[PDB]
């Protein structure tokens, strides 16, 4: 599409600029060279991600993806993920807190650990990105009906109620595929994923899993 | 589809390696840094081209590509392209010759100068790259029947007659230049094809409506 290849074109040409800058001499100058190099690094990793997600949406949707399913404890799992995010957030130069509300009963669900961790990641990420003033990101885990409900909420920028359903279609606004990922994955893990937001009260992404 | 994302994945991870190398300190060292940067440069430009080709087949497949058609002199045109290639080959640190045989009647055809230039380029490229022992790349331009015939030949590695037809199918060995040229020429209302004998050589033909 004019869309995808151009959305790949952008960081490429970006990279081209920084690289050109170094090549023409910037590499010799210590005031800019590490910095420019860092930008190049980031752009590259970004593109590898975009590529990989593109690929997973090629193999998952079209649709031959071996999904490694284990009976995992989501209490621990969610705590691991949130730990990693707390670690990235505490070494920042800006500012974010993680408000955990996990039920006191240990829950076990049939999920792919790696693919679900990539889910939780993508959603936490998109949350922090739609929360410009910072503050608290709220993460809940509790059961109902034999749904295990994970919910992740930000009190940042709202989300248009006119477009609330299409957040899960490909590239709806660090890559812009994380939602497509999580939706597809969760759907495959046999759960349901959706969003509820009031502009600009805040945003909340829901995940539901078959409990037993 | 996994193919495309793998052919994009490779130079990316390449880039990652070189970039990482520099970032960890290589930039401070003058013996490797210009060189590593040259690699990064090349890989990046490469990826941009691959993107563009992908995109041109995205607009061509869906036929959403306005092809800017002019009545051009292919004699001069081919001479321009071959001039550029002669400059590229003469400013090299390695070996290649351009054998021009252009008919002495000036021919004019309805073509998109730029897209046909990318054709001639892609094919000349496939010639120079597929000529491991080096030597001469042969470029002919002559009319027949009201065909304008361009032919470009290399005396390098042959091309298997068992798979000789699929050189123009998507991603047969950036790796899309052939798909480009084929599609473009078809769109310019001409015909494109290949004839090769391993390992005598390879020869790409282009035919255009002459009048």
């Amino acid at each position: 599409v004019s869309n995808v290849s151009h959305e790949l074109r952008t960081p490429l040409t970006s990279l081209r600029s920084y690289i050109e800058a170094l090549s023409d001499g910037a590499w010799k100058d210590p005031e800019v060279a590490p910095g420019f190099l860092k930008v190049t690094q980031e752009e590259t990793d970004r593109m590898i991600r975009m590529i990989n997600e593109l690929l997973s949406l090629s193999r998952m949707d079209s649709g031959t993806t071996r999904v490694d399913m284990e009976l995992v404890n989501i209490n621990e799992m969610f705590n691991y993920v949130l730990d990693r995010f707390d670690m990235i957030l505490k070494k920042d130069d800006n500012y974010y807190t993680i408000k955990r509300e996990f039920t006191k009963r240990d829950l076990w669900v049939e999920i792919d650990t790696d693919k679900f961790t990539q889910v939780l990641d993508n959603i936490m990420n998109n949350a922090i990105k739609y929360s410009p003033d910072g503050g608290v990101v709220t993460c809940r885990l509790l059961e109902t009906h034999n749904q295990v409900i994970i919910s992740i909420s930000d009190q940042g920028l709202g989300i248009p109620r006119a477009d609330l359903g299409h957040v899960f279609d490909r590239f709806f606004r660090g890559t812009g595929l994380g939602l497509a990922i999580s939706k597809e994955v969760v759907q495959m893990l046999g759960g349901r994923i959706w969003v509820d937001s009031v502009e600009g009260k805040g945003s909340t992404f829901y995940i539901s899993l078959p409990y037993e």
